[PDB]
This record gives C-alpha cells, sequence and structure tokens, in this order.
C-alpha cells in the first residue's frame, strides 16, 4: 500500500481549501522515483463546479480521503503486474483542484474555491526532496486523462524547479497517457470554449515557450498535445488510443448502437489518420488502433500490444534510449496503422 501524506504547507490546497496531498511507498533501494497525476474532467464555473462538490467531491476535497490506496499497474511493485519500474518509489497524487493542473490561485474574498493544481504539484516535489528524492537519479512524471495532460504543462516546470533548488543531477521526464487531443470539428453540434473559460476562472498557467507563441488570450492552444509537445524540452513517451472516449465524448459520438452509416464511417476513420499523423514526429509513443480510455494504472496494462511490442517494453526500450540511434529489437515508436476500432486484436475488451 501507498500511504497518505498531507502537505506540511496547508497553503496548498485543494478546490475547498483542504490540505492537498499525496500517497507515498519508499523503496529504499532504488533511485527510480515515479510521480503520478490523477484524472477526472474538470469544472469551469461556479455553477457546474458546485455541482461537482455534491456529486465528486473527493476530486475537490481531502475531507473524505482515505489513509492508503492499493498500487496499480504502473505504480504495482509487483513484477508480475509491472514488468517496468516495479522496484521504484511510487507516488500517487489525488486531482483536487479541478483545474487540469493548471492553476495558480488560492481562495479569497473574490474567489469560492481555490484552482492550485500546478503549485500542488510544486509543492509535492518540494517535501519529498527531503524524503530520498533528492538522491534520485529519474524522476518520471506520469499521469491519464486530465493528468495526461497535466503532464504536458508541468514536466518543464518540474525540470526548471529542481535546477533552481540545487540538483542538476536528476533527469526529469514525461508520461503522458490518454491527454493528447484534437481540436477537431464535432461529429454533431463550441467545445474549445470551456477551455477558454476556465484558463479564466482558474487563472490557469502554461508553459512559457508555447505562452511566448501562442500570446495573451491564446492560452487555450497549449492545452493540446500536438501543439505543445514540440516546445518541451524534457523527453516525453505519449500513450494514446487511436479512438479515444473522451476525445469521441466531447465530438458527440456515441459507439453504441449496432448500425454505423458511411457519414460516421468516414468520421472515425478519419480521425484515427489524423491522430496518426500527430505522432508521426513523436519518436516515443504508443498509439493502438481501440476505443477505449486511460490505460497506464490498470492491473491488466500489459496485455496491449502494437506490431507485438507491449507497454512495459516500449518503455523500458526508452529508458536504454536515453542511456540517436535504434536499438536492436527493442522499438520506442509504435503507433498501428489500420484503419477501425479493434482491428488490434489485443485491444481491451
Ligand atoms: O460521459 C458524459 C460526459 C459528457 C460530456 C463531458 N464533458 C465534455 N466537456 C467537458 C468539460 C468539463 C467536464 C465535463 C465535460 C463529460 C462527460
Ligand atoms: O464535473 C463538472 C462538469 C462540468 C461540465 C459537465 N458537462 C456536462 N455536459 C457537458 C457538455 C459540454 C461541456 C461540459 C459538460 C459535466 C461535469
Ligand atoms: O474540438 C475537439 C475538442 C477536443 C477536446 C477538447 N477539450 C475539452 N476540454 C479539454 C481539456 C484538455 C484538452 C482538450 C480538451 C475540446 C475540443
Ligand atoms: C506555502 O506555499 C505558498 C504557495 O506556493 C507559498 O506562497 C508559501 O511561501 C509557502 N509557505 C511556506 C511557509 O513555505
Amino acid at each position: 500500500d501507498l500511504r497518505l501524506h498531507l502537505l506540511l504547507n496547508t497553503s496548498v490546497t485543494c478546490n475547498d481549501g483542504s490540505p492537498a496531498g499525496y500517497y507515498l511507498k519508499e523503496s529504499r533501494g532504488s533511485r527510480r522515483w515515479l510521480l503520478f497525476l490523477e484524472g477526472g474532467w474538470y469544472c469551469f464555473n461556479r455553477e457546474n463546479c458546485d455541482s461537482r462538490y455534491d456529486t465528486m467531491r473527493r476530486l475537490m476535497s481531502s475531507r473524505d480521503w482515505p489513509r492508503t490506496r492499493t498500487g496499480t499497474g504502473i505504480l504495482s511493485s509487483q513484477p508480475e503486474e509491472n514488468p517496468y519500474w516495479w522496484n521504484a518509489n511510487m507516488v500517487f497524487i489525488p486531482y483536487c483542484s479541478s483545474d487540469v493542473w493548471s492553476g495558480a490561485s488560492s481562495k479569497s474574498e473574490k474567489n469560492e474555491y481555490a484552482f492550485m493544481g500546478a503549485l500542488i504539484i510544486q509543492e509535492v516535489v518540494r517535501e519529498l526532496l527531503g524524503r530520498g528524492l533528492s538522491g534520485a537519479k529519474v524522476l518520471l512524471l506520469a499521469g491519464s486523462s486530465a493528468g495526461g495532460t497535466g503532464v504536458l504543462l508541468n514536466v518543464d516546470r518540474v525540470a526548471e524547479q529542481l535546477e533552481k533548488l540545487g540538483y542538476p543531477a536528476i533527469q526529469v521526464r514525461g508520461l503522458a497517457d490518454s491527454g493528447w487531443f484534437l481540436d477537431n470539428k464535432q461529429y454533431r453540434h463550441a467545445p474549445t470554449e470551456a477551455i477558454r473559460r476556465g484558463i479564466r476562472y482558474w487563472n490557469g498557467v502554461v508553459p512559457e515557450r508555447c505562452r511566448r507563441q501562442f500570446q495573451e488570450g491564446e492560452e487555450w492552444n497549449c492545452f493540446f498535445g500536438y501543439k505543445v509537445y514540440p516546445t518541451l524540452r524534457s523527453p516525453v513517451f505519449v500513450v494514446q488510443w487511436l479512438f479515444d472516449e473522451a476525445q469521441l465524448t466531447v465530438d458527440n459520438v456515441h459507439l453504441t448502437g449496432q448500425p454505423v452509416q458511411e457519414g460516421l464511417r468516414l468520421y472515425i476513420q478519419n480521425l484515427g489518420r489524423e491522430l496518426r499523423h500527430t505522432l508521426k514526429d513523436v519518436p516515443a509513443s504508443f498509439a493502438p488502433a481501440c476505443l477505449s480510455h486511460e490505460i497506464i494504472i490498470r492491473s491488466h496494462w500489459t496485455d496491449v500490444q502494437v506490431k507485438g511490442t507491449s507497454l512495459p517494453r516500449a518503455l523500458h526500450c526508452w529508458d536504454r534510449s536515453l542511456h540517436k540511434t535504434p536499438l536492436k529489437g527493442c522499438p520506442v515508436h509504435l503507433v498501428d496503422s489500420c484503419p477501425w476500432p479493434h482491428c488490434n486484436p489485443s485491444c481491451p475488451t
């Protein structure tokens, strides 16, 4: 089990002002540290945040968090479940800021809620340095869904923070799962306006090089992986289903009824091709042709393969590449080319 620690700086808070925190399982024999960001959509105004507070309160408060959590998938310490990093120091950071990990605003006379996701990451890192992170060789910042987008928004900030704090030997890297979206046309009737809204409501922050490209008012562009990834300096591995369920949800597509007619067939096929295209210059990536959502903390995450190679293998190959020339039999760029959901036999059932 991973054990809860509430932040010692109690001014870094969840939405309702309760302290943020992290769950930790130490591995004294290891210099590898894995910090995972939870997901779970977001809220963008007073009224829909109030709704979230009544029926999704664990994503807005620490309030009712349990003392322990079980590490699963990439957070498992068992080699049978986690071939990649079973011996690492494990950290799960709960998502209680509802801001896609981008916010830097406190509760105040003006603000009913605090949106502090970017500062929560900062403070977890600072407090872990006294608990063994000071001796790390690699810090892998990982996350799923909103946490995957959060990796893209925060990985270079963590690298800069450690450089500033006097720890230049820690190699910061990112693993973004299910956070690589396309700002495409919807299948039926704008969705980017909510991001737009949210950034203003949260005082949201984006990576500086991306901000300098798009400039005031256009920071929403940096929430889209294919636009923000080229501005990042830390190594980032991208995991994305070609037919992601959150992408299809915001596109107003519901693949439940049996008959799919020509217009929807072409829409689905074009979406997969466009995603494939955005990953073509991403050398570390894993993109299976499946209809699903999230991948890395589920217990059977080892089952899926692209061109015969599993995700835990691909991640191991990525480690070797970061010790340039590709490696014999140990690939790192794995993107399906078949054009329909579940044309890969290994997709989750
Ligand atoms: O599963 C139903 C379903 C429908 C829509 C959405 N959704 C779309 N954009 C969003 C922005 C913020 C929060 C939820 C959002 C989620 C879930
Ligand atoms: O968790 C808060 C929360 C906010 C918004 C929603 N939501 C529901 N239907 C939507 C359609 C478009 C955008 C957002 C939507 C659900 C949940
Ligand atoms: O135009 C398609 C379309 C896809 C995704 C979204 N989207 C909504 N909330 C988001 C948060 C982070 C990244 C993308 C997000 C909007 C539009
Ligand atoms: C707590 O964190 C806040 C927000 O980052 C910061 O302003 C403050 O300096 C911190 N407090 C202490 C005592 O370090």
